[PDB]
């Protein structure tokens, strides 16, 4: 499970469909930028 | 299931075991700020 703390969206991503997630976080889940994750509470 | 979109981390975030979601994603996951939330690929 690749598990991370949930911080507030800055002001010029809200209203996006878009969670921001850097490079190491993004290795563990094997995702590239602009792939679709699912986020869901553990 | 709670879909996005993913994107880079900002310069500020990088090194963070953090994801950002706006209030409405945060909504839909059911989870407040400072809540862990699982990321996986779809």
């Amino acid at each position: 499970k690749v598990v991370a703390r949930v911080a507030e969206a800055r002001a010029e991503d809200v209203g996006k469909r878009v969670v921001r997630v850097d490079k190491a976080e993004r290795a563990k889940v094997g995702v590239k930028v602009g792939d679709v994750v699912e986020v869901k509470k553990v």
